[PDB]
């Protein structure tokens, strides 16, 4: 029954309100420029200097810090996602854990997209903005760890994904089936399979004009992928130029890989 | 409506058919059972056999890339085959198809697979995965992962009629790095995208979500076209033939 569809997309929209305090909705009208949530923006290390005074070591490990503690929050967030997944917390507790470990990071970029423009992203809750420039000139080899989020960010913000609509892509994306480890991998299809189906029609029904948006969108989990192995990759040469710099734990067990 | 669609689907099986001499149905039949038995390559003995029925692991290796060779010659008159293909402009028909053309290999190859082996020179022979795996480094482990994928992804049992549709996808990928006009690529992508969501549909009425399922595959895919030239990079480290494979 596309009402049972329904139901469940209605069910995930209303979890993924409740679990992430900054929205798409909120990210855009802050981005778009609709007085009270405008946001004060870091272009340059004077600026920087000065989003301390009402924003929330070194200056290019300060900002790769801030992002690590950011995504500890996040996973946090999306973990407390994961629990509402129907199905979800009955799973195997090893595998639970295991979609965690794999899903997190490519969540992490999907709903940063949320966050971004061409010409920067959002920091501290929409309090402030990092214009992409600024990240970019970041010393070697810092300079581009931003650099391929910014062109995922671009590509997918194109499609024009609503909370709703991503809401379904983000639990999609946690319960795949085809982790490295899974001990039960048939009860995770099903699942996912429910998903699909809510996901494909909540994008017929809200995106009526956008043919094969289903498959346009299923496409950047391919991206996603690919920007992950990017970014292990980096770290892997952080953690060996920078002996001094710590790595939160949860991060750190989340590599493992 | 979704005769047009449907008239695709015929039109790139046919298409398929001919473009490529080996298909799944019977490289299937081979691998199950049903005339003459491949010659089976397992030891060092049958490979220095097979050479006469049809040093080492890079012999091997070297006539998967003789055979990749061929394959992109098949792959392109099937490309040519696809509507609208040939109208593009022709640097971007070059290009999807320089970026196009390893992830159909393995799409490909995996129709020659089974868990225990592949079959080799349209299917008069059979190489062994154990044999394979067993291959000094680092060819042992590069054949290893296809395997893997190959499993996976025969297990949605996939038809000639539905790869031909899915092959088509694949070559109409419109974030092939340079891309001059992006548009058209894209629009007749999503031509075959909705010809292969009915294909699927209609075929396999019983399987729910193998449209979502099959897309998600390029993912692998994508790995595995990465992992494959990241080894490349390191047997560069260890005449004319050269410029013939390169
Ligand atoms: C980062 C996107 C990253 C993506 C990744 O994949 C990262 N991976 C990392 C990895 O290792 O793999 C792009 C920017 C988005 C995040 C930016 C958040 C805001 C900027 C940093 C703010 N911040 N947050 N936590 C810390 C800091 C920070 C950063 C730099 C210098 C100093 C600090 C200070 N700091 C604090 O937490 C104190 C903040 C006081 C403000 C009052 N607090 C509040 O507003 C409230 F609400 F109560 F929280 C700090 C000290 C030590 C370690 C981290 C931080």
């Amino acid at each position: 029954e596309s009402a049972d569809l329904r139901a469940l997309a209605k069910h995930l929209y209303d979890s993924y309100i409740k679990s992430f305090p900054l929205t798409k909705a909120k990210a855009r009208a802050i981005l778009t420029g609709k007085t009270d949530k405008s946001p004060f923006v870091i272009y340059d290390m004077n600026s920087l200097m000065m989003g301390e005074d009402k924003i929330k070591k070194e200056v290019a490990i300060r900002i790769f810090q801030g992002c690590q503690f950011r995504s500890v929050e996040a996973v946090q967030e999306i973990t407390e996602y994961a629990k509402s997944i129907p199905g979800f917390v009955n799973l195997d507790l090893n595998d639970q854990v295991t979609l965690l470990k794999y899903g997190v990071h490519e969540i992490i970029y999907t709903m940063l997209a949320s966050l971004m423009n061409k010409d920067g992203v959002l920091i501290s809750e929409g309090q402030g903005f990092m214009t992409r420039e600024f990240l970019k000139s970041l010393r070697k080899p810092f300079g581009d760890f931003m650099e391929p989020k910014f062109e995922f960010a671009v590509k997918f913000n194109a499609l024009e994904l609503d909370d709703s609509d991503l809401a379904i892509f983000i639990a999609v994306i946690i319960l795949s089936g085809d982790r490295p480890g899974l001990l039960n991998v048939k009860p995770i299809e099903d699942i996912q399979d429910n998903l699909l189906q809510a996901l494909e029609l909540q994008l017929k029904l809200n995106h009526p004009e956008s043919s094969q948006l289903f498959a346009k969108l299923l496409q950047k989990m391919t991206d996603l992928r690919q920007i992950v192995t990017e970014h292990v990759q980096l770290l892997q040469v952080i953690k060996k130029t920078e002996t001094d710099m710590s790595l939160h734990p949860l991060l750190q067990e989340i590599y493992k890989d």
